[PDB]
């Protein structure tokens, strides 16, 4: 299928760049686990409706296993496995003791009460407990579902182990009420903004009062956008989700950006500036470059355009191999979309962390230990880069690749 042959390709053009062992790849192919349950619940009108539930753990030699859980309509066998694939190379980037892990459900929760919610999620758990848990298999927030949603698995968890162990652990991205922890919704911003002073200091160029252009200004962009302009003292010129766009070389703000499309309805149209299209603002001319939208918008057709010197891939897949490897070739370092993105991971590992000693920290401690983090794991990537010559998306790749080979090999998994 399509997306899983896409991660196993990945996997492939990752392996030719770096020295594995042919089972390896082949036991890396194939995920350890793959769980599908049929998910009961009981609808508002008393019938019983049953989904499909999958519980795909790709890999657990580095630690237990880590990923999202999607309830979106169109979820595929398939696509939670490669999303699985995708979370090993994750964690083991940034050095988390985690693999790999990716739950979801067929369902579209749109027409889903939140008594139907409570009760699909409180279900996927019962369904697949025996294969999770904290030191096992640990579900976190992803597409369509909200820590509300993670707080009733954590309940049900805990229901069903009898508090024997620490359950707060056992999910991540609770609410802050039970076992949360601090930071959880700035945290792919974070990371990125990490990465950008990262690559900047990798460059030798400092970041004082030059320009951003975030593309895409969900959540995570305009948290992106705002954490920049705070730290980096860098100046964002330019907003766009994908509806529209805003141009201001002057100067914008984050915060008036966002209050301004919560009052109309739309991020366009802001003050003091001028109404653009995604298109020109993707070949902006810019130091930083963001996209933070819907996948595959940096393409070959216009690769060439962009001029940025650092681009932050902090959407999952922003940019085609294609247009990787012509912003190689054009001089420009690019963050690779699952290093710039781990963000979330990480501060999802440290909430982890948080719930298993039982003692949570504060916001200040949860922000310098991801800043540490980030920071090693991108001179890993950027030196990994250097040393063989090789593409930096191909560096990650190979640094979390040769990551999980190596507790493979201590583990006896595979001998060569
Ligand atoms: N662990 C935690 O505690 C926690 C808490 C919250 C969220 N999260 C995670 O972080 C993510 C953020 O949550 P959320 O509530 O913001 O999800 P959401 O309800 O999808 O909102 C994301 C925002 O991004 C915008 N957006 C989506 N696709 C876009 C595109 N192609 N172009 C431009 N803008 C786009 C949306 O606005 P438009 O539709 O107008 O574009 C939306 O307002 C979630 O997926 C979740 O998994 C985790």
């Amino acid at each position: 299928i399509d997306p899983f042959e896409m991660a196993v390709k990945q996997l492939e053009r990752a392996a030719q760049y770096m020295d594995i062992s042919e089972e390896a790849l082949e036991w890396l192919k194939k995920p350890m686990r793959i769980v599908e349950v049929s998910v009961p619940i009981e609808m508002d009108d008393g019938s019983v409706k049953v989904f499909t539930g999958f519980r795909v753990q790709h890999n657990w030699a580095r630690g237990p296993t880590k990923g999202g859980i999607r309830w979106h309509p169109a979820e595929t066998l398939s696509t939670v496995k490669a999303l699985a694939t995708w979370m090993t190379w994750k964690v083991a980037v940034v050095d988390l003791p985690y693999g790999g892990g990716k739950g979801g459900i067929i369902v579209n929760p749109k027409e889903l009460s939140e008594r139907e919610q409570e009760r699909l999620a409180r279900a996927y758990i019962r369904a697949v407990y025996d294969v999770i848990g904290p030191w096992t298999d640990i579900p976190a927030p992803d597409v369509y579902t909200n820590p509300k949603i993670m707080g009733w698995m954590m309940d049900e968890y805990e229901t069903i182990m009898r508090r024997k162990g620490p359950a707060f652990g056992v999910i991540t991205g609770k609410p802050l009420s039970i076992g949360g922890s601090l930071g959880r919704g700035t945290a792919t911003a974070q990371g990125a903004i990490f990465t950008i002073r990262e690559a900047a200091k990798a460059l030798g160029i400092d970041l004082k009062g030059k320009k951003i252009a975030v593309q895409g200004y969900g959540n995570a962009g305009y948290y992106t956008a705002k954490l920049a302009k705070e730290q980096l003292g860098m100046t964002v010129v330019a907003v766009s989700d994908s509806r529209g766009g805003i141009y201001n070389p002057d100067g914008l703000d984050p915060d008036e950006v966002l209050k301004w499309k919560r009052e109309h309805g739309s991020v366009k149209d802001f003050p003091g500036a001028t109404n653009i299209t995604n298109e020109e603002l993707l070949e902006l001319e810019v130091d930083v470059l963001a996209p933070a939208a819907i996948e595959e918008v940096i393409t070959e057709k216009n690769a060439d355009n962009i001029k940025a010197k650092i681009v932050a891939e902090v959407a999952n897949g922003p940019v085609t191999p294609e247009a990787d490897d012509i912003l190689r070739e054009k001089g420009i370092l690019q963050i690779p979309d699952f290093l710039c993105n781990a963000g979330g991971v990480t501060v999802s590992y440290f909430e982890w962390v948080q719930n298993i000693n039982g003692y949570y920290w504060t916001e200040e401690e949860v922000r310098e230990k991801l800043d540490k983090k980030m920071t090693k794991a991108f001179w890993e990537v950027y030196n990994t880069h250097k040393d063989k010559n090789i593409h930096m998306r191909d560096a990650a790749y190979v640094v979390a690749v040769s990551r999980v080979y190596q507790a493979m090999k201590d583990r006896g998994w595979v001998k060569k």
